[PDB]
């Protein structure tokens, strides 16, 4: 028993992390088989940040003109294309390291883990949640661009996130691995506005089920409630609405801890409205909303990879 | 920016797990070299376990009743011995994969990386503190023993400990990797007292400059106080004893902010006398003491390994 916020074991993620030069800008790339994928702001200077016009600084760079490098090992650059907001660079050399993988784009309210990089090097791993807004809150440094997101399934890496920027906020945007944003975001360096941010409900409920398999019973109460009692609440409180869809991926935990569905939402709706008197719940004095269902029992049934 | 619990990038220890089975029992082992480590009650049976005679036990056993597999490889058992609370298992080949690496104990207080492995394969990666009480609050489930937790210094692996059990009160307990417990922890299965806990200010104030570097400044205040008053107040609110070795750890984080030790410690004062008033610190509601002041810097400088 005991409940932590745990990443994937990072190693088949590591063996693909390259360094990644453009003039003086160097950030992290991803190679896979013979691509190597990077942020393409690799290619601004200072002055291009305000409103990069990224077609036209591409157009004068060349193949030689991308350093990439794997440890100590040099690659041969032999393409490039800018796919949305990434780059591209095809090399020689198919990586000998690379996973079986797959390029996903997730869902708000997903869970993923970062291995955070600098120099091609890698620095640390955490767990995160795509937050409703398409932001993420990471730990991320300069450098750090191109660091990515994934999940594994038994020998098969899902990347789901490649970083690109810092918000003006100190939250964090960037690409799947086609390049495209998550959120509204664009790669450069303006005031951007991320959306209001929602608490994700069905996450916490899965920790509040957590909790209970791990003995953190306090908060259970003689109270039920319905779906449209609790999602009154739920909008009060910024949370998001839970749709039968959530209750039905909650089965599940429903079925070991036999507390229903809705009966954690009474649960839930009083720790709303009361907060928790000054105690904890697995460690924590506020609701935890970054473990989805599914980690949950992963996590309480350990499946490896 | 940003603060998150950062684990070590576990790649280096996914290469050295495998599995090892005696009769029916199976857990994790450790291959370093040639030589695989793992808890010494593999060996035990349900009957064994209220206090098992591990000398008389291991006598019944030849080095072929020892399957090591790592991955699908079967691994020859050349010689046992058991050194403490371990047994290790002496193989004929070298594990390729070995990379540098160093044992050590670590000091109550210090954190480390625990690679969560099930059957040899690896599950999840997160970050713990060892307890001023020697005990750790991990994610273990039944055949986790034998994960190791470790530290990362640049390209060498310092491993400190093996999980070997849960406590009644559902906290963790194991060795270093010569054996000996951290604690007064014994492999049999009998109710253990650990002694009382405390939370480990140096950490907790190492936190507060994280959250000052981070732009969390709230709990900042007008007051000083003096190493004697706030040991004072850290008696009262169990909290361990500061010491000038401490505040001199403390030194560059001091630096950095130009915030004084004494004046983060006055701070802290008012957090324990006044709590959080409903607020939070780096997405936190209670004092956060799982990081180290090592830690925080490396995360706000951003080490590579
Ligand atoms: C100005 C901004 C930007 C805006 C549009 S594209 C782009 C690339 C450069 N950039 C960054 O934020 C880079 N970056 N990413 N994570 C960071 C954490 C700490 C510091 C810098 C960081
Ligand atoms: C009875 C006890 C024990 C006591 C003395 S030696 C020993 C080995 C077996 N054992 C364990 O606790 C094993 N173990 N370790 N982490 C766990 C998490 C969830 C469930 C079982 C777990």
């Amino acid at each position: 028993s005991g409940f932590r916020k745990m990443a994937f074991p990072s190693g088949k993620v590591e063996g693909c992390m390259v360094q990644v030069t453009c003039g003086t800008t160097t950030l992290n790339g991803l190679w896979l088989d013979d691509v190597v994928y990077c942020p393409r702001h690799v290619i601004c200077t200072s002055e291009d940040m305000l409103n990069p016009n990224y077609e036209d600084l591409l157009i004068r760079k060349s193949n030689h003109n991308f350093l990439v490098q794997a440890g100590n090992v040099q690659l041969r650059v032999i393409g490039h294309s800018m796919q949305n907001c990434v780059l591209k660079l095809k090399v020689d050399t198919a990586n000998p390291k690379t996973p079986k993988y797959k390029f996903v784009r997730i869902q708000p309210g997903q869970t993923f883990s970062v291995l955070a990089c600098y120099n091609g090097s890698p620095s640390g791993v955490y767990q995160c949640a795509m937050r409703p807004n398409f932001t993420i809150k990471g730990s991320f440094l300069n450098g750090s661009c191109g660091s990515v997101g994934f999940n594994i399934d038994y020998d098969c890496v899902s990347f789901c996130y490649m970083h690109h920027m810092e918000l003006p906020t100190g939250v964090h945007a960037g690409t799947d691995l086609e390049g495209n944003f998550y959120g509204p975001f664009v790669d450069r360096q303006t005031a951007q506005a991320a959306g209001t941010d929602t608490t994700i409900t069905v996450n916490v409920l899965a920790w509040l089920y957590a909790a209970v398999i791990n003995g953190d019973r306090w908060f259970l109460n003689r109270f039920t409630t319905t779906l449209n009692d609790f999602n009154l609440v739920a909008m009060k409180y910024n949370y998001e609405p839970l749709t039968q869809d959530h209750v039905d991926i909650l089965g599940p935990l429903s079925a070991q801890t036999g507390i229903a569905v809705l009966d954690m939402c009474a649960s839930l709706k009083e720790l709303l409205q009361n907060g928790m008197n000054g105690r904890t719940i697995l460690g924590s004095a506020l609701l935890e909303d970054e473990f989805t269902p599914f980690d949950v029992v992963r996590q309480c049934s350990g499946v490896t990879f």
